[PDB]
């Protein structure tokens, strides 16, 4: 499947707090993001996730990252979570999430793990961590995966290096600490988001 | 096991058509190749594979690449396929192929995946994609795998870099787009095959 | 869990013989090592392992490397082995060893394999082979693994590069051929061990 949002960039907001969630999510969205996730190792995700679903779920794909256990999927479903991101391939996590009609983008590092993820019904794939591997690793995989699989680079993706993940055939990227680190200002988030979006538009044109 | 052909180089002919199969396979064989495979993402492999078995199966190991499903092994067996190559480790694919008396060289990326492949009875191993990993990755694995396992580099292997995969302890390599890209001339195939064979003979001597 | 020895460096003595075991183990210990293992591809490990348990097991963590099969764990338990090191993730090997009250540090290469190892009850993790991956790979993993997991670099770790594995967040490293190659002198072992310990003390201070 191709990606089902206007812009194939996932904003990852690791360690954000409930009191600052609405302002930082507003900042990425104002810049043209329409896919956002909050990792479950963030404090009080059980407050900020459903808060953000209600505030921004009509105009963006909202979800969760670092999802490791099936029962976490269950709780997130009741919250209105629409997107599941993961560091690893766990078949039952993927199966349960797909069952709720959620978009799942699970993390793998090898060809074996990637084909496993697809059999579980993953609609997209996350290659993690992408930096250590480089773009040529991704291009080598794409040549053997089904032609229409949406593939995301995650791990040290910058506005400066984004274009080479695009050239390698990625549908997009998930953006972590180069977009958001815990305790940075709203202005920093709005500055970084604009720069990523600008770099993407340039890369796609080329 | 050691490799059971005179020359441990696998010609990979991705995207070849039935009308050009005999000429390009003849070209690699004339150059001294005796192991060839046609990936199942090639158009009309069900015509070119059994055609090539009948024409060249007496003087070369003939097989299939990109084999992902047990039932594909079944169909290939009736065709006279002798060799199975894969991007990933799938235990039942390996088991069924070994059961037909086929030579199997399945693709892995880690130590865990490699030991899994051997328990399924793989007689050789493909490390894929090799370029991103480099020769030192391969040498590190060899130091822990059983001493007589035949190990093949696949992924961006060139006549220029071949020697360093040999120095790292590989029995050989599978050769993709640097040997054959779809729609290249027969002359190009004969030129590239000669260059790989020449580079191998130099590397083994050293 | 944090590491349960004074110094988080594992001496790996691949291919050592029973006649030289006591002298080379004494040399690493005299230098401040208190964790040692002998790989099962070493000749007559069934003599040198229990010999070393009796001589040095009161003042060091003593164990085995290259452990691939559950039944090997059983035999090692009767010998008094306290530590299990591996190249791969095998759930039942880890489970059986943990069951004997042994410290297990199994080898993985991906996030998927690492989470698998933890569910089997591994108290530490070995990232192998670390050199090809580099420190940034390790740091990327640490950011997603539970904060208190003890992580060891194994594969081409030198006194010169040790500090960058420390900076990346490793609890320590397992030291192979740069500490011991088969047939080197006792003096060489004592020289290399001192250099690793010195480099560790410098890295931790920084």
């Amino acid at each position: 499947m191709q990606w089902q949002t206007k812009l194939p960039l996932i904003a990852i907001l690791r360690g954000i707090t409930p009191d600052e969630a609405l302002a930082h999510v507003g900042a990425v969205i104002d810049a043209g993001f329409d896919a956002v996730e909050i990792p479950l190792n963030s404090p009080q995700w059980e407050q900020s996730i459903p808060a953000i679903v209600d505030a921004y779920g009509d105009k963006a794909l909202i979800g969760a990252g670092t999802v490791l256990k099936p029962e976490q999927v269950d709780a997130l479903a009741r919250m209105g979570c629409q997107l599941i991101v993961t560091p690893n391939i766990h078949s039952e996590v993927i199966r349960r999430a797909v069952g709720y009609g959620m978009t799942v983008c699970p993390g793998c590092a090898t060809a074996t793990e990637a084909f496993t993820a697809l059999e579980a019904g993953a609609q997209a794939l996350k290659i993690f961590p992408s930096s250590a591997f480089g773009p040529q690793y991704i291009k080598a995989l794409k040549a053997v995966l089904p032609s229409d699989i949406a593939v995301f680079a995650v791990g040290g993706v910058t506005p400066e290096n984004l274009a080479q993940w695009i050239d390698a055939g990625c549908a997009g990227a998930g953006l972590g600490s180069d977009l958001y680190r815990a305790g940075q200002s709203v202005e920093r988030t709005a500055q970084q988001a604009a720069a990523f979006v600008k770099a993407y538009r340039e890369a796609v044109q080329l």
